[PDB]
């Protein structure tokens, strides 16, 4: 009845773990024993988890569950404990049982140990340090060169003080009036476009309706920036009578469109993509889109549309076919509909997809990532991977999610 943490070696970039001190003083109190794998890569120090009762070895053999945030790779998996883990034959061979927190879903079928808004929080804070250096790179000193990338931050309440800073300076009139009003849009309906809102919320700013785009977009308060939220119903239409009925979209997404392209994008400054997109789900911009939207001293913005970013990981826009990482989280889409890696400079739109956004903010990703499992944590120590699975006592939460 032992428990371990192990130590993460998938990135270097990986600075998060399955559980914070916090939860390790929880489950200590409960009678269980714990090991805690030394790791200089996580953002938690090793003495926090000794602190909370952890015991630190770099042998975890004793353990029964094992948990990490990546799948261990090849001999680092060993046999007759139960592991847990994001992301076969001789499993049974090895009588060892493996958890993905993925498949941990509720009766509804949504997942309940995920992380959260710190994909959108994180998203937020980059695409605004994005922007102030596209517009410098265009010509334009902005209060948002003030901002930094999420990891340059100890936690989100120190970036939300450069935003709240560089907030007001915007709120002071130091914006340069020539680029005229900004403003944002937020898709998607997730925690993560919560996160971005609620980084939003500390600039001076104003939140308008789908419709008001048109005008805000013209004579809007250059002390302000403005921000709207897009709904499903703001944007989808039938192809038949441009009639929107959200059962029949949920059901049958192939019959809709998307105006987004004419209503929403010629007044967007900033998209900030969270939408759950499908397969058979209307695209928000397509390449044609794109092309159409790209066409003396304080000279106003070549296009509406400075930057996109995309918080969610999920095909709607066409041509941000490729990711981006933290070291280097921007690229540009050109007129000429080409990918320019590093090119800030060049014509075309911002683009940030980065599929590590948590891992900018790991001290609080780990705690709420830890608040999502500590619920099941001690029915996985008293998981025996020699036992069959059905003896076990598994929530169907947990059941569910063993991929063996
Ligand atoms: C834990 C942390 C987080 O982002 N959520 C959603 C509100 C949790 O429940």
């Amino acid at each position: 009845a032992v428990l371990a943490v192990r130590r993460e070696d998938v990135n270097a970039w990986e600075r998060r773990a399955p559980l914070a001190p916090k939860h390790i003083k929880g489950i200590t109190n409960l009678g269980y024993k714990v090991l805690i794998q030394p790791s200089n890569r996580r953002a938690i120090h090793d003495k926090d988890y000794v602190k909370a009762g952890g015991i630190l070895q770099e042998d975890i053999s004793e353990a029964c569950l094992i948990l990490g945030v990546k799948r261990p790779p090849e001999e680092k998996l060993m046999s007759r404990k139960t592991y847990a883990f994001f992301s076969l034959d001789e499993i049974l061979k090895q009588e060892i049982r493996l958890i993905d927190y993925e498949k941990m879903v509720d009766h509804r079928g949504v997942r309940v140990v995920a992380f959260g808004q710190w994909a959108g929080v994180a998203g937020m804070i980059n695409i605004l340090h994005g922007m102030g250096l596209r517009l410098l790179a265009l010509g334009h000193h902005t209060p948002f060169m003030h901002i930094g990338m999420a990891h340059n931050y100890r936690n989100s309440s120190q970036a939300v003080q450069a935003v709240r800073d560089a907030g007001y300076e915007i709120s002071l009139g130091l914006m340069p009036k020539s680029i005229g009003p900004l403003t944002f849009v937020f898709t998607g309906t997730g925690n993560v476009s919560k996160g971005a809102q609620a980084i939003f919320n500390e600039l001076p700013c104003e939140y308008v309706e789908p419709h008001e785009l048109k005008e805000v977009s013209q004579t809007g308060d250059l002390r302000k920036v403005y921000g709207t939220v897009l709904s499903r119903h703001h944007h989808l239409v039938r192809k038949t009578d441009a009639v929107y009925d959200p059962a029949e979209y949920d059901k049958h997404p192939e019959r809709y469109i998307s105006r987004f392209n004419t209503d929403i994008a010629p007044y967007t400054t900033c998209l900030i993509n969270g939408i759950y997109w499908e397969q058979n789900t209307p695209r928000l911009l397509t390449r044609q889109d794109a092309q159409s939207l790209l066409a003396e001293g304080c000279p106003a913005l070549p296009h509406k549309l400075v930057a996109i970013c995309d918080i969610s990981a999920d095909g709607s826009i066409e041509f941000m076919t490729e990711c981006t990482t933290i070291e280097h989280p921007f690229c540009m889409y050109d007129a000429d509909q080409h990918i320019i890696h590093d090119s800030v400079e060049g014509s075309g739109i911002l683009m940030c997809s980065i599929d590590n956004l948590p891992a900018q903010l790991p001290i609080e990703a780990t705690e709420c990532f830890g608040d999502m499992l500590y619920p099941y944590v001690e029915e996985m120590i008293l998981s025996d991977a020699t036992q069959p699975l059905e003896s076990q006592n598994f929530s169907p939460v947990v059941r569910d999610a063993v991929i063996t």
